[PDB]
C-alpha cells in the first residue's frame, strides 16, 4: 500500500528573474511530513521522544534498517543547488519531519515576451516523486507552502500563488508524484517608460519641432540620424531578451519607428528636390502636409501596434 | 526547559554592496557559546579539561548521545556560504564554544532608491533557531559582536551598528528565536559628483556659451546633441540600479534636464523662425530672454527636485 | 564473459548554447541497467526485494564484495557537473538499476561557421566506458533516451535526435564501450533579421534616397559614415562568435558592404572632381549611371555570396 | 607551556590584483611545522619512521588522541579557498609537516589610489592563531617563506617582500599569534602612457594645430567635442576603480582638461563675439592671445597637478 | 631505494585560452603506473586477480598499510581542478593503476606578446613530486602522454607537442621529479584581419578619396575625426590584453596611425593657412606632395614596424 508523502514548498527570496536565459532564482524552504512506522522506537524516562539527525546519518539509518525513503527530484532545477539545512527530526512514531533550506535556479520555460514590456509570466518549481504512486503518494502540507513577503524582487510584482499535485512519467511505466508551486508576475513599467518610451517620445517630438525651420536639408540630416538613434535603441532591446524566433511588441514599436523615419527620409528628399527645381512656392505649400503628416504617421502607427496586439 | 545558546556575530569585511542585485557580501566570524549538560566528562590528571572537535565528528557525537544541537539558519543568506573554519571547543562542564568563519552574499531587501545617490541604507543579517523558544533561546554573546575596522569597503560609509533579539515563526508554531545584527550605511558621493554631476553641469554651462554668438541654427542643433547626450547619461544611471518600480531622484534629475533640453530647442525654433520672416530685429531684442531664460530655466528645475525631494 | 550495461540518456533541459566557447549545457538524466549475479540476495517474508542505495554506500559494498563496477567517463563533459540524484535500486536478482540527475556543460567541436547564421550544427553527449569490451559491453536500454519537450531552448530548434554505439580506446588497448547521444539543430533567424539584415538594407536604402538631392559632397559624407555604420555591425557580428580562421557568410556579407561603400566614395569623389572643373552637365548626364549604379551593386553582391555560398 | 608552531607561507603565483574589488588572488603553500611528543610512535624494523596521512584521517587521530592541534584561519581570505594538497608527514618524535596548496582571493584594504596611476600598493596575507600564545606560539619556518619567480603578474612589480609575527585578539582576551607576509608592488605605465596620456595629449595638440586656421567657429565646434571626448575618457578611468570617496591625480586630471575646455569655449566665443560686432581687426590681433594662452593653460595646469599630488 | 612512478598526461579539450589573464584551460586525464610490493595480495580461484577502488578507500587503505603513496602536485594549476574520475585498479602483483580525469586551468607565465597578433606561444603543465627523487622517481609513461584531436580550439593552433621529465626543489632540499606536457600554438589571423586589418585599411584609403577634392578643410575634419576612429580601436585592442609593461607589434601600429593623422592634420592645416593668405595657386601646387605624401607616409610607416619587429 501507498505511504502518503506530505510536501511543502516556501519561496523566501528572488535573488533574480534571468530573461535572457529563462530561469529565475531562489532561496527556499522544502518542508516533508512522512509517517514510516518501521521507523519508530522506545525510550527511557529522561531520554529524548524526539531524535534530531542530519541527513547524512539519516539516510545511513534507512539503509541499514532496509527502508526505502521517497526519492524526489526537482524536475525543472538548474545548476548547482546550494544547501544551508538539511535536518530530520523523527519522532517515537516514526514521523519524520524534514527541512532543506536552498538557493537554486530553476528553468522558467513558460517565458513568452510576444507582449513584453506589458508581459504577465508563469514561474514554477516541479518536486517530483522517482518512485510511482503505487510505493510514494505526494500530498499538500497545509499551513506552509507559498512565497515570503520578503522577496527582495523590484522588477516584478507577483499576481498570484498556486498549489497542486500532479502526475509524471519520468523514470516509471505507471504515474508518478508531482508537487507544484505556480506564481505569475507582472512587470514593473517604469524603467521602459524612462529609459525607452520617454526619450524616443521626445527624439521625435523635438526633431518635429525643427520642421518649423522650413529646411529640408536639415530635416534629411535629421531623420537620418534618428534612424541610427533607434537602431542604437533596436540593440539596447535586443540586449534584455533572449534571440527569439518571434517577434516582440517592442520589436514592431522600433520596426515601426523605422519605416516612418525612412519615410520622412524620402518625404523630405522630394520637397528639397522640387526647391532644387525652381518649385520653392510648391514646396512651401505642400509643407503644410509634411508638417502634419510626422504627428499623423507616428499617431497612425501607435494605434496600428496597439491593435495588432490587442 | 529551555538552554540558553549565545549568539555573537562579527563582520571582518564588505567584500561589496550589489545595488543592481540587492545583495551584500561579508567575510564573518559567529561564536556560539552553549552549555549542554549532557556532554560533560570525567578526566584524569594530566588529560585536558578542554576537548576539540571538528564539526563533523562533533555532530557525529551528538547523534550518539542522542543530542538535540540548536539548529540555526542565516535566514536572508543567499547562494554559497564558503567556510574558512568550523570548530567546536567542548569544556569539562559541557560549555560548547563554536566558531564559524565564513564568506556569503546576503539579501539586502530594505533598499530605497528613492533619494539616490544621497540615499542611508539598512543592511542586516538574520540567525534564526530552527527550535522554538520552548527548546532554546537565543542570547546576546557579549564583547563580540559588531563590524570590524579593515571592511574594505570605499563607496559605503556605516553609520552606526546594533544588534538585538526577536521572535520568529518560520517553521514552527510558536515563536522561535531570532539574533539580528543590523548596520546603517550611507554612500559617498566623490564618484556622482566626478563622474555625473560634474560633465552635466559642464555641458549645460558651456552649451550656454553658445548663445553668445546669436546663431539660434548653431543653438537648436546644439540642444538637440545635449538632448542625446543626457539620454547617454540616462542609460549610465539606469545600469548602477535595478528595474525599480519608483522614480528616483536621479531619474527626476534627468528627466528634469530633458524637458528644459526640449523647450530650448523650442524656443529657439520660434527665435529661427522670426529671423526667417524678416524680423531679425525683434529676434534679437527677444534674445535676452532667451539668454537669461536658460540659466533660470535650469536654477529653478534644480530648486523644484530639491523641494519635491526634501 | 563480458556483461551487458544497458545506458539511457535523457536530456530535459538546454539551458544555454554558447556558440562563443562552442559548448552547449543540459540538465540530463542518465539511466543503467545492469545484472551482476554476484550482488543478488536472499530475504525474508515482509522484508524488501528491491533495496534502495546512495551511490556512496553501494560503491562501498561492490568494494567489500570485490566487485569491479563499469566505471564511465563523459569524454565530451567541461567544467563541474552538478549533481541532483545518484540513487541505486538492487533487486534480488542483482540487477542495478541507476538513476544520475546532472546539469553540466559539454564540448561543442562540431561547430561549422561556414554559413552562419542559416547554419546547422550537431550536438553530442558520449558516454564512455573506462574498461574494455571484454569486461563490460554497453547496449541501448530502450524506451528512455532521446531529448524531452520542455528543453527551454528559443534561438536554436532541434530538427533530429539519434543514438548509436562505438568504440573507441582512450585508456585501452583493445576497443572500449561509447553511448553516443546525437542531436542536429538549426537557428531561428528572427533576431538576425530584425537586428542585421533589416537595419543594414534601411541605411542602403535611406541613403540612396539622397542620391536625388544631387550633391555629390552630401553623398561622399553620407557613404563615409555609412561604412563606419558596417564596420560597427561588423563588431556587434564578431563578439557572437569565436576567433575563427575562417571566413563566415556574415563576414562576406559585411566585407561586401565595405567594398561597394569605399567604391561609391570614389565614384562621388570623382562627379564631384567634374563639377570643381567646370564640368557640372557632364556630371550631371553621368549621374544616371552613379544614381542606377548603387541598387545594382548592392544586388549584383547579394547575388555573389548566395552564389559563392550556395 | 606553549608549543612553537612553525609557519611558512610562500606565493607561486598572482592570478590577479581586481583593483574594483580591492583583493588579489594567488596561488600558494602553506607549511608547517609542529612538534608533539604525545603523536610519537614506536616501529619494527621494516616498518618506516615516518607516517603520511590525508588531513581528513589526522585530524581523526588527533580527536581519538585528545590531542588539541593548532587550529590557524587565514584573516584577510575571501571567498572559496581551492586546495590541491593537504598532506601530513608525521615522523617517530611526533614532529608534524604539514603542507597546504591552495589558490585563493584575499581582501586588499591597503589600497590607496591617491597618486594613481603613478602608486604603489601593499598587498599581505594574515595567518591567524585561534587559540592564544599560551597555548601555541608561531615562529617563522626559515628557508620557505617569500614570492616564487613565475608569479605571472604583468601589470604589478614586487619591489619587496616582507615577513613578520604579531599578536591579534580576534576571538580571545588574551594576546594570540600572527604571522604575516606582505609584498609592495608599483604598477607598469605603459597601459597608461598607450591608452591614455598618448591619446589626450594628441586630440590637445591637434585640436591646437586648428587654431592656425583663423576660424572661431570652427575652434568652438571643436573644444565642444573635446570636451565630449573626455568626458568619454573620464567614464573609461571611472571603471577601473572603486567609487572612492576621495580625488585621484588621474580625476584631477581629467577635471583639469574639463575646465581648460571650457575657458576655451568661453574665449573663441568671446573672439567671435568681436568679429560679430565689426571688430574683426581686434579679435585678429588678441588671436595671438588665443593661440599662446591653449599650449600654456594646459603646461600651467600640468604643473599645477604635479604640484598639488608631488 | 626508489620506486619508479610512470607519469602520463593526455588533454582531451582547449576550453579556452585566456590572454587577458594568461592562463588556459583543459580537459585532461592523467594516468599513474606505480608497483608497491607492499599492496600486492594472495587470491582464490574464482576470486579476481585485479581489485577495483574509488581513491578515497584506496588512500584509507594505503593509511592502514602504513605505505607513503607518491604525494604529487599540478605546480602551474589554477582554482577548482573539477574531477570526473579517481579510479585505481590494484594487480595481484601491487601494480597500482591511476586514472584522473579533471577540467581545470593553468597557468600560462610564458606569454610573449611583443609580436601579437603574430605570436607563437608556449603552453605547459607540470606535475611535480612532493617526495623527492630518493623516494620516488617519475618515469614517463609510454603510449599515452600528447594532446587529442578534438580539442575544440578555434583560434590556436597547435604547431608541436612535447614530454620531458626535470627536477623541482619546492618543498624540498634535495631534488625532486617533475613531469612536463608542453605544447607551442599560434594564432588564426582571420578575426585581425577582417575586424582590425581591412577596417583600418579602409578608413585610411576611402579618406585618401576626397584629397581628390581639393577641400583642405575637409581634409582636416576627416583627418581629426579618422584620429578619434583609431583611439577606439585602440581601446577595443587594449581589451584582448593585460595591461602589459611592454610595447606589442600591435600597440606600435596604431601608435603610427596616430602620428600619421596627426602629420595629415599639420599639412591641411599649413595648405589652408596658403589659401587663406591669397597664396591659393601656390597650395594647389604643393598639393600634389600632400595627395602623394599621404599613401608615402603610412607605407613607410608599415615598413618601419616590418624593421623595427622583424
Ligand atoms: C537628435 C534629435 C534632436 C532634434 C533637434 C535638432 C537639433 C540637432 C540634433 O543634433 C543632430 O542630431 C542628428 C540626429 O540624431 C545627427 O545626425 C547630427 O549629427 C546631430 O548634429
Ligand atoms: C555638446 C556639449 C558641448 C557644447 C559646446 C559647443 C560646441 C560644439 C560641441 O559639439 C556638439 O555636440 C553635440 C552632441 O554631439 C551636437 O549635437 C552638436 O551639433 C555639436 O556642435
Ligand atoms: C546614416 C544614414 C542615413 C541616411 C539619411 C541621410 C541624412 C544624414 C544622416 O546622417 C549621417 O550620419 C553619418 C553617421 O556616421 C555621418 O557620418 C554623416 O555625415 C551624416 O550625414
Ligand atoms: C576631434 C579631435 C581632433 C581634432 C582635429 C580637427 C579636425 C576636426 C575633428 O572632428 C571633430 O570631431 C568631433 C567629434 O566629437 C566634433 O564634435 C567636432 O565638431 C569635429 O570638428
Ligand atoms: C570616415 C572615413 C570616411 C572617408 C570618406 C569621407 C566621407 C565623410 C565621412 O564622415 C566623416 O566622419 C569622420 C569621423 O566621425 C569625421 O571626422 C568627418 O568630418 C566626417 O566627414
Ligand atoms: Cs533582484
Ligand atoms: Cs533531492
Ligand atoms: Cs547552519
Ligand atoms: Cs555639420
Ligand atoms: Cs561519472
Ligand atoms: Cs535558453
Ligand atoms: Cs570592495
Ligand atoms: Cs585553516
Ligand atoms: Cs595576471
Ligand atoms: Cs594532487
Ligand atoms: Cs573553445
Amino acid at each position: 500500500e501507498p505511504s502518503d508523502v506530505f510536501i511543502g514548498l516556501k519561496i523566501d527570496q528572488i535573488t533574480g528573474i534571468n530573461q535572457k536565459e529563462e530561469n529565475f532564482s531562489v532561496v527556499g524552504s522544502l518542508r516533508i511530513d512522512w509517517r514510516q512506522p518501521l521507523l519508530a522506537f522506545e525510550h527511557a524516562p529522561g531520554e529524548p521522544k524526539h531524535r534530531t539527525y542530519t541527513l547524512a546519518t539519516f539516510l545511513k539509518l534507512l539503509e541499514e534498517k532496509q527502508i526505502r525513503w521517497p526519492a524526489f527530484t526537482y524536475h525543472n532545477q538548474q545548476g548547482r543547488m546550494d544547501f544551508q539545512n538539511r535536518l530530520i527530526s523523527l519522532s517515537e512514531d516514526g514521523t519524520v519531519m524534514y527541512l532543506e533550506r536552498f538557493t537554486s535556479t530553476f528553468q522558467a520555460p513558460a517565458f513568452d515576451f510576444r507582449l513584453f514590456p506589458f508581459d504577465n509570466q508563469l514561474f514554477f518549481i516541479h518536486v517530483d516523486s522517482i518512485f510511482p504512486q503505487h510505493l510514494f503518494r505526494f500530498q499538500e502540507m497545509q499551513g506552509f507552502s507559498g512565497l515570503g513577503d520578503q522577496l527582495g524582487e523590484e522588477e516584478w510584482i507577483v499576481t498570484e500563488v498556486n498549489t497542486h499535485l500532479t502526475t509524471h512519467n519520468e523514470f516509471t511505466k505507471g504515474d508518478a508524484s508531482r508537487f507544484v508551486l505556480e506564481f505569475h508576475a507582472e512587470r514593473h513599467l517604469n524603467y521602459y517608460l524612462m529609459r525607452i518610451l520617454i526619450p524616443v517620445l521626445l527624439i521625435i517630438t523635438v526633431s518635429w519641432f525643427t520642421f518649423f525651420l522650413q529646411d529640408y536639408t536639415k530635416r534629411i540630416d535629421l531623420a537620418g540620424g534618428n534612424l541610427l538613434l533607434f537602431i542604437a535603441f533596436n540593440f539596447t532591446i535586443s540586449s534584455d531578451l533572449p534571440r527569439l524566433g518571434y517577434i516582440t511588441l517592442m520589436d514592431a514599436f522600433l520596426v515601426g519607428t523605422f519605416i516612418i523615419t525612412a519615410l520622412v527620409v524620402l518625404g523630405n528628399v522630394w520637397l528639397r528636390r522640387l526647391e532644387n527645381h525652381g518649385k520653392q512656392a510648391l514646396a512651401r505649400k505642400l509643407d503644410i502636409y509634411a508638417i502634419t503628416s510626422y504627428p499623423l504617421a507616428y499617431l497612425l502607427g501607435a494605434l496600428t501596434l496597439w491593435l495588432l496586439f490587442f
